[PDB]
DNA sequence: CCCACGGCCCATCACC
DNA sequence: GGTGATGGGC
DNA sequence: GTGGG
């Protein structure tokens, strides 16, 4: 919010990249720039003063005084008329449309909204979702509407088995008083690391948030990982928006490893991975393991609780609230 | 003065 | 029908 | 596009 005008235009490079030039690395470099570069306590106002930023260099110290400079950037401008790049990047706004659908759909002559419905045919299953959604899933969540949903959830599923547990992870957690999706984690005692698989376990719980018509229809679903559509129940009246909704079941064991990731920035889940790698550790969503000096990965280290990963690798204990990166 | 640069689950497609 | 690769999302 | 190396 302080050198909010350079975040936006680097966001935008970023989406280009990733959308149009298929170049995720050039994408990544613009949020890391955009990203670290508000964690800054400082109005930049001198792309040689931004330079100095962690992850910005010249050619964004170039643009950025451009944009101090005149208030605009003509390379991005060039993309935003270009009918073609621009039709590119807004098709991949819808759900299941990325750069490589959405560059297929342009050449074909689909470049809108009003195509896709006409060309619906052409279109897959969670693509046909994201068009019926698309303005409902551009919309924030506030977290008095979270606060209910994350009601609703914990209600259904008790009511399947006792046991279950299920805690809602990503923004909310964190304090985050607006939201993008609700993201929840789902474990049983009865599924650990060295069990042979789930028997329906995911399944019968989604149903039961199917049957109070809360989860209202399904991109994806398999036998650990859910992306669905859910809604919140109005009384009297205007309808409530259609909200974006990732369940995830995990071993107990795992529980505290998937618990940290699915909720600790993006940005965060890479800003101490990497102090892992340097203090001698390999963490991902499901386990934290050790490095021999050749590199070799042990086997799991023991988790109870999120505050032991931040042991092992030592640094700060950030808690869900200050893990904002 | 170059060049790694992140990983996992689900769904679909091309090929057989 | 069963593959393995790829795309998409997070 | 960037910074480690
Ligand atoms: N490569 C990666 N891909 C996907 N998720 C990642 C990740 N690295 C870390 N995560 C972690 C970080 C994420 O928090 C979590 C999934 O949450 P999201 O729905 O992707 N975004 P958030 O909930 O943070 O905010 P909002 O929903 O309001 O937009 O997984
Ligand atoms: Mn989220
Ligand atoms: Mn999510
Ligand atoms: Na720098
Ligand atoms: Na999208």
């Amino acid at each position: 919010t302080l050198n909010g005008g350079i975040t936006d235009m680097l966001t935008e490079l970023a989406n280009f990249e990733k959308n149009v030039s298929q170049a995720i690395h050039k994408y990544n470099a613009y949020r890391k720039a955009a990203s670290v570069i508000a964690k800054y306590p400082h109005k930049i106002k001198s792309g040689a003063e931004a330079k100095k930023l962690p992850g910005v260099g010249t050619k964004i110290a170039e643009k950025i005084d451009e944009f101090l400079a005149t208030g605009k950037l003509r390379k991005l401008e060039k993309i935003r008329q270009d009918d073609t790049s621009s039709s590119i990047n807004f098709l991949t706004r819808v759900s299941g449309i990325g750069p490589s659908a959405a560059r297929k759909f342009v050449d074909e002559g689909i470049k809108t909204l009003e195509d896709l419905r006409k060309n619906e045919d052409k279109l897959n299953h969670h693509q046909r979702i994201g068009l019926k959604y698309f303005g409902d899933f551009e919309k924030r969540i506030p977290r008095e509407e979270m606060l209910q949903m994350q009601d609703i959830v914990l209600n259904e599923v008790k009511k399947v088995d006792s046991e279950y547990i299920a805690t809602v992870c990503g923004s909310f957690r964190r304090g985050a008083e607006s939201s993008g999706d609700m993201d929840v984690l789902l474990t049983h005692p009865s599924f650990t690391s060295e069990s042979t698989k789930q028997p329906k376990l995911l399944h019968q719980v989604v149903e039961q948030l199917q049957k109070v018509h809360f989860i209202t229809d399904t991109l994806s679903k398999g036998e650990t990982k859910f992306m669905g559509v859910c809604q919140l129940p109005s009384k009297n009246e205007k309808e409530y928006p259609h909200r974006r909704i990732d369940i995830r079941l995990i071993p107990k064991d795992q529980y505290y490893c998937g618990v940290l990731y699915f909720t600790g920035s993006d940005i965060f889940n890479k800003n101490m991975r990497a102090h892992a790698l340097e203090k001698g550790f390999t963490i991902n969503e499901y386990t934290i393991r050790p490095l021999g000096v050749t590199g070799v990965a042990g086997e799991p280290l023991p988790v109870d609780s999120e505050k032991d990963i931040f042991d092992y690798i030592q640094w700060k204990y950030r808690e869900p609230k200050d893990r904002s990166e």
